[PDB]
């Protein structure tokens, strides 16, 4: 009378592995790698309705020089004041990179013109500044070619002596950020196997059973890498880095715990002296539903990503829920096969210790007999890691996130040494009218709007027509000359009907104060156009000081909807499968005491210890994976409470405490290193990640599961299964 799935995956066992692999291995050869296909597939890194990057476009259609959004910097470095040499080098430069229309759209040559060459000249007078508007929007594969054809250009030709070029900018970090995460995932991936590894020698003390795990894990995540990279190359989805290496190491991950999970119960059934087949069946039944629902968590967290505004977290969102679906249909499948398979030979999957762990029977005692001051002391525990709002601050600037060696770090590095981070982030204000600005009239307007603009605190320069360096020049005579004739094609569209202002910031845009100052930048000029046959004029601010706003906003947004989503639908998830609500509440509330001790670890190991301040995207990757696995570990801990509820509701916790007591922990400490290996990539955002999930998975194993959830269970008692009547 054994029940039909289980005895398919044992009877075919050995069909259902070979069908497995090779499906896993035509999967991997047909296409190319995922680090390829993330290469390819890469997307943009901001939404096409964000207003800076509107605005930034808006002034390429109106002014007909470009259609994109991203600008990379070209630094002139010398040893010397630069002088006629340099000069030729940047025009032969500026030349070579306006025949490149494939990548350059657009070179907006200040240092050539005598107008404005003080302007993009540093004040030693020994470097030089060029924007270079390439083609495709940050983030994309498009500018990361653009970005790679730029700096291809400059510094591959004859310069003079002691004067060195660099590209750097916010396109050229996003590119140098993508190849740095995708060169570090080979070292991420050895690194977590050697870890893992480890781990599980020490845990079974048996190089068969490691043998056998590591077995599953590949298949596992061979299995997610191939479908991942499958559906990335025929434009199913999008891909990024965080995305591909956030797969790897979640379905790693997974895939040991399940594996761990299966194993375990097969091990804790072969010690209550069941034989072989008694044992494998009593694994199924046992952990079958469990690895199925946990699995079910992880993916339907990592999807709801997919209804967020910010387009890394979008994209992330879907092809982690595959790959975790892979994971789970591996697991589920391939597992019970390459168990069964396993011990019908010898010795092999049977347990070595054969003994009981006191320690656990003892936790479960103490936490029955006083579960009060143990669920007042977890919850302290837990909420100790409040302590670090306060002090919590996040930066936008990504220079801090990579290595140095990295050339847009060079690039930053020479800028900063002769120039401030103010003038290396302009901000671009366009005015737009439907009739034709070229009138004295007109520029006196113009002018006070620029005086407007200035009179904001924070604001150094404003490069316009009459403002050519930020210095005002209005007789027709002045209009006769050729400068002001070029200073108008400069900063004014052709046909007149608009004005483009440079505002340079006192001291440094890109922040709280930046904003501030943009929003005052837009009071003044709706100001300042009111009363004047501008009024009706159109206004559009773009920069990186309000693409960062933008990202804010858009990070804001996405971590309030990304935790309540993630919370309704582990709930939902946990009712039906517990059938209680007040269990499935007890374990999301768990969890999320648990998530405010795990920001406050990662706080406090990286902003006062590290030294660097966490990445504005480190909490909402975080925030669901902590949830889901948190949501599974009390899961698995409430359906064995479940199961041994039928001898008494304190007694069938100790059972449960004492039966998943070694396995469990082992699964957390496994997930949690795994993730914390994260750290060994060289972007630090990555690092930032998955340090924070592995401490938040290493107090929820160590203080939530073992503690918080049975003391709560033993408080409630019956009401702990409510609705259904015990």
């Amino acid at each position: 009378p054994r029940p039909r799935l289980p005895w398919f995956l044992r009877t075919f066992a050995v069909p259902i592995i070979l069908a497995w692999v090779a499906v896993v291995a035509i999967l991997n050869t047909v296409v190319p790698t995922l680090d390829e296909v993330g290469e390819m597939r890469a997307v943009s890194m901001a939404p096409n309705d964000a207003p800076s990057t509107l605005a930034i476009k808006r002034v390429g259609q109106v002014f007909e020089e470009y259609d994109t959004s991203s600008s990379v910097m070209i630094v002139l470095e010398g040893e010397e004041p630069l002088g006629i040499e340099a000069h030729a080098f940047y025009d032969k430069m500026v030349a070579d990179l306006r025949a490149d229309t494939e990548h350059v759209q657009h070179v907006q040559d200040f240092w050539g013109d005598t107008l404005t060459a003080s302007g993009a000249q540093s004040v030693d007078g020994k470097a030089a500044y060029v924007q270079v508007y390439i083609a495709g929007d940050q983030g994309e594969s498009l500018a990361n070619e653009s970005v790679e054809a730029v700096r291809k250009i400059a510094t591959e030709r004859e310069t003079p002596s002691g004067v060195k070029a660099y590209v750097t900018g916010a396109a050229a970090t996003s590119a140098d950020q993508r190849a740095e995460g995708d060169a570090s995932m080979k070292l991420i991936e050895g690194v977590t196997f050697a870890v893992i590894t480890v781990m599980l020698l020490a845990v079974y003390r048996s190089v068969i059973t490691t043998l056998i795990v590591l077995a599953m894990v590949v298949l596992g995540l061979s299995g997610a890498r191939g479908i991942v990279a499958f559906l990335g190359f025929y434009n199913v989805f999008g891909l990024t880095t965080f995305a591909t290496n956030m797969v790897v190491t979640l379905a790693i991950a997974a895939a040991t715990d399940y594996a761990i999970f299966l194993i375990g119960r097969y091990q804790e059934a072969r010690r209550a002296g069941e034989d072989r087949e008694s044992a494998y069946y009593t694994m199924f039944h046992g952990t079958a539903h469990v690895v199925l629902a946990s699995g079910l968590t992880i993916a339907g967290a990592t999807l709801c990503l997919h209804f967020t505004r910010l387009p890394y977290f979008q994209t992330m969102g879907v092809p982690l829920a595959i790959g975790m679906l892979i994971v789970v249909a591996a697991a589920l499948t391939a597992g019970p096969a390459v168990i069964s398979v396993v011990s019908r030979f010898g010795k092999t999957l049977e347990p070595k210790r054969f003994s009981r762990s006191p320690g656990w029977h003892r936790v479960g005692t103490a936490t029955v007999r006083w579960p009060g001051a143990i669920l007042v002391c977890a919850v302290v525990a837990a909420l100790i890691g409040l302590l670090a709002l306060p002090g919590y601050y996040t930066t936008y600037d990504d220079r801090r996130y990579l290595p140095d060696d990295v050339p847009a770090n060079v690039g930053y590095d020479a800028a900063f040494r002769h120039f401030s981070q103010a003038k290396m982030n302009p901000d671009l204000m366009m005015v737009e009218t439907d009739r034709d600005l070229r009138n004295p009239a007109d520029f006196l307007v113009i002018d006070k709007i620029a005086k407007a603009l200035k009179n904001v605190h924070g604001i150094a320069q404003v490069q316009t027509i009459t403002r050519p360096d930020g210095d005002p020049i209005l007789p027709p005579e002045a209009f006769e000359t050729d400068d002001f004739q070029r200073g108008m094609k400069l900063f004014m569209s052709p046909d007149g009907h608009a004005v483009r202002f440079t505002i340079i910031h006192q001291g440094d845009p890109l922040t709280e104060e930046g904003t501030a100052r943009m929003d005052e930048l837009k009071v003044a000029a709706a100001d300042a156009i009111k009363g004047t046959p501008f009024e009706g004029a159109r206004i559009y601010l773009g920069g990186s000081a309000a693409t960062y706003n933008d990202m804010q906003i858009g990070a804001d947004y996405d971590l309030i909807i990304v935790a309540a989503s993630a919370l309704i639908l582990i709930f939902i998830i946990m009712m039906v499968l517990t059938r209680a609500v007040v269990a499935a509440a007890v374990i999301v509330g768990t969890v999320v005491l648990s998530l405010a001790s795990a920001f406050g670890l990662s706080v406090l190991l990286w902003q006062h210890i590290v030294g660097i301040p966490l990445h504005w995207m480190v909490l909402p990757m975080s925030v669901i994976v902590l949830l889901a696995v948190g949501a599974d570990y009390n899961l698995l801990l409430v359906s064995r409470m479940k199961e041994e509820i039928h001898a008494g509701i304190r007694t069938g916790i100790i059972r449960a405490m004492v039966g998943t007591g070694a396995v469990v922990t082992a699964a957390g400490l496994v997930f949690a290193f795994t993730m914390a290996s994260m750290a060994v990539s060289s972007l630090i955002t990555i690092g930032q990640v998955g340090t924070t999930i592995g401490l938040g998975l290493l107090f929820d194993t160590l203080v939530v599961r073992s503690l918080m959830t049975p003391s709560i269970a033993t408080l409630l008692g019956r009401w702990f299964w409510w609705p259904q009547r015990v």
